[PDB]
């Protein structure tokens, strides 16, 4: 009558090579990955997830280069989409070397169909993926609004694919729309909150507030039209209209305020002036909010990762040395 | 006309490994376990609390083991009970390993009577429990609404026994009426604490929709029935309810939503898929509450834990270094 | 036109003491103590503190043992009543083991009195205390509703002297009240604020519920009659039947609640009984407070400590082991 | 179509050189700093900020001094100042020992106009500053309100230079309102926010009593007459009357009511008195306000810079130490 993921009783290899992923235990995965041959790195914990999701998830650096140096690696994406949605800086930009995002063939592509052909590249379970299938890294990154990963992502050149019209009459979008309503809806909105981001608005475009004010306009036309979400399609044209105020609010100088409002060389660096001004306000209020219990954690599963490596590191230290010490000894 | 448990005076031995145990100093007390024969581990703190409980209440794991490793240790399952209401997970996968929790004889055992049965397991300063009697350990689990000490008690096969009618007439349910009323209602009430709560529900049946409706008409019933605690029954019939929605809310596709709405393989397949989606969201939304006091102290103590384990153990890297070294120096 | 309290310019021995006693560096902190005998341990800093209260304010116990180790040192009272405010248990615990504080002379002394005579004790900047001069520590402690210090401090036999009636007519209080009307109405309220606190009433009485009730009636006297803080004693009475309240909330058997609505061996088994209750209950409901910023500082400070520990003994480390097998390697 | 500040892209070794002075990486900038003369420490990253901003903003204190070893480095000025916004006093005090702060040339000088001339010391991006022109060191200093810093700037014998009038008629006052009206509205509000702080009236007069009147009358007058920020310069006026109300209410003896209330040798050393039992007591209530992220950024890198701090020095321990006990086993 349980509820039990891993229907296979898991092996005392797989117990301590799963905890010490888990804890970030450094040392004893490098005994695991290097001395077993029968250990097989797709194992999955109690819930059924990955050695490398559990090891992304209580952010530990070492061990995620660690198991990205193996090759027989799966579930990737969804390390990647993890990472992303929880916002480790150094994890993203460790798992974007992986040869799976070289050229960034999987990063925010729509020749590359994710909904519509089963890629199964971004999944947990072999059954369904963390988010939606519309949800890109990219996406992901404009919804929790960390500003280095969307430029990092951007940099790989990857962008969001503005949704089609309301009845666009394209045989995709048809049959998208006839596959699924409510799916089909909730991917239109989750782009359009992809598209409304401070971040990606910030980092994306050139003339950012002539986008947000095109973006705000377009997204009130979908608000009045559209009948499901009615409210939330106007609470991003009033996130579009917030940042265009707070850019206004940012000005210092008279001729900042006068190129806001006029929009028309000079405005080029006055526009690129600005951008960061409001990149770094964001930040500083971004790291003023009150604090989640998640950063805690982080910091507690640091520690034990230190803890472990210290441990281990002066322990092997004084094997190694009383060694060449004992030969002595004998020697003499 | 001071208030103090220990009536006798606490010896230097005891005082060192009393301060040893509760601020994680690890090597000096394997040297009190080692060469201390008269050292009896039973001692008690200015409360009355053992040094099991003292390594338990601030976290530190490899004390617990070590105590662990001794025999003669009382109050193991009041430790259990700490460790469980604290929501220690290693320290819990720990002591589970301990012999008197080996088949499970102690988990959540109704033919053992904890209430009517003196067992006396469950005891701290050995006149009381921490809890009440009807508190077993996967109760206090499914009370903090920790996920993985409840994964870990069910797969022990512990479940919780779902209480009697309201007038059951049975000699059992007559006598613990009789000897204790308010007792008996707390009891009650606690139970049904236990079974309306999130985790128990995610985690113990096959179709957690049709048993959460069940246990909310059960408990409305008991609610305008009963009149002690008449509000309180109610407030667990709307924690059903609330967690019906959220499974409702968690849907993705249309066909989720459909399995949720009619109940009727394949439905077996989605409910295991929106029963993993709605714990990993409660794990979130649990790792996204304002952070207390308590958490900051576990980390304050694993620091200075890390902080006596690194200063021995490269003092007594020193000294049994140069140890060899001197038998050089004055060898040659 | 400078606000400076220390008008001598501060030489390089007491800047490198006094910012290593700031921020915990331990070992140079053994080495200014050692090897600089023109060093005078009462310097101050820019603000006019010494060297135990800046080591004393951001918890390091390591220093605060290595200069209570010296005998030349002052203002340790202060530093007494700096760690009973901020709440440092070991700090407290070991600053109690200074000669001054050998049989109790100092803790909560009447007989030697701290306001009428010029003891010059507990006092910073030779001017003034950081508290009023009825503050003693264990009114201090029942101030800040600490319960380790709050017994460790009855526990030497220092205990809250009541205080006199509204018109007492002896010498001493008509004396007290002609020198300060402001300053003595302060110290009765202080000292009512002290006696009613949940820490000295569950640990200081036999019958704590009635003295509980016996104090809840005098303050509401002093209430009624007293104008000047004639709302505060009245919150004191209501945090004295709050705390009455508690204990009867606490209870889980109806042999509990008959023996606190009665009253009256076996009463004497409950009342500890119920005692230790409300005392583990109050430490959780203390340890489920939200986080202020001292909790933080304290952490960067113990970090930057273990920092300054371990990078100076591996340092030293390499160097005394080095030496050794220099002697080799120029001997072989 | 992509925003990117640095249009040169990164080479290796700055992309090494950046991510070591981000995450605190200590001996590998050691490294760097030594055997690369190829390696331009002006270097930026994407945002476009320097290694010195990079190691400022997560305070790295260890880096900061590495860094200042050098001397081709530049916008130092502007990383004294993000050290003073987010209120790290020890990089202050290591920054202030660089020469460009020598004599305090750049510190709060007038006659080194800041706005008027193109000093280009206080800047990043070479095309702007992260504050006002106006804004100053000690101007900041006063405006985040941390006293040990407004301290030490004070002893380097900068201040605040009070406005002039709302007509002075001076040409160079007539020339700065010609040049940008809301630029000078701007910088007059933020020199008055500067005065009517706490920490500067507590730590920049001899009566701050006399002070804050007359500057709540001044602050009075300029907003009824001032319609621009016609509301902020009466928030600066009650201010400064909550500031004289917390001096009165820090009072404990009758005398310092009275001297507070007279204002009129004695009085010098009861407001000695009084200014440091303030300065006390709001570092204790900003000590007891909420914790933000950015606390727990600065705890989670202080960790890793420990991490790698301990991993390569016992690495390069084991190293040193192996050669030399190898140059035994060859020769031996």
């Amino acid at each position: 009558y349980m509820f039990s993921d891993r229907s296979t009783s898991l092996s005392i290899e797989e117990e301590r090579f799963l905890d010490a992923a888990e804890y970030g235990n450094i040392p004893v995965v490098r005994k695991m990955l290097e001395e077993c041959h029968s250990l097989n790195v797709n194992c999955v914990d109690y819930m059924g997830q990955n050695a490398l999701q559990l090891a992304v998830a209580n952010e530990h650096l070492e061990i995620t280069e660690l198991l990205l140096k193996k090759e027989n690696l799966s579930r990737v994406g969804d390390a990647l989409l993890l990472a992303i949605s929880k916002g480790y800086v150094r994890i993203v930009e460790a798992i974007l070397s992986h040869p799976a995002f070289a050229e960034g063939k999987r990063l925010a592509t729509s020749p590359s169909q994710s909904e519509l052909q089963q890629d199964d590249f971004y999944a947990y379970d072999e059954d369904g993926t963390r988010f939606s299938h519309d949800v890109t890294p990219i996406i992901l990154a404009a919804h929790c609004q960390e500003y280095e990963i969307v430029h990092t992502l951007l940099r790989k050149g990857a962008r969001i694919e503005r949704p089609h019209d309301y009845f666009c009459k394209c045989n995709d979008c048809n049959q998208k729309q006839k596959h699924d309503s409510f799916s089909h809806s909730r991917s239109r909105i989750n782009a359009y909150k992809g598209l409304a981001s401070p971040a990606y608005l910030s980092l994306s475009s050139e003339d950012p507030v002539m986008t947000a004010l095109e973006l705000s306009n377009e997204l009130a036309v979908l608000a009045n039209i559209e009948k499901e979400f009615k409210n939330d399609y106007k609470k991003l044209s009033m996130q579009c209209k917030d940042f265009v105020v707070g850019l206004l609010d940012l000005c210092r100088n008279t001729e900042e305020v006068e190129a806001i409002l006029n929009g028309d060389r000079q405005y080029q660096k006055i526009m690129k002036r600005l951008i960061k001004r409001y990149v770094l306000q964001a930040q500083i209020d971004k790291e003023s909010d009150e604090v989640n219990e998640g950063e805690l954690k982080e910091i507690k599963q640091d520690i034990s990762s230190l803890r472990y490596e210290l441990l281990e590191e002066k322990s092997q230290n004084t094997e190694d040395l009383a060694e060449l010490i004992r030969e002595l000894g004998e020697k003499l």
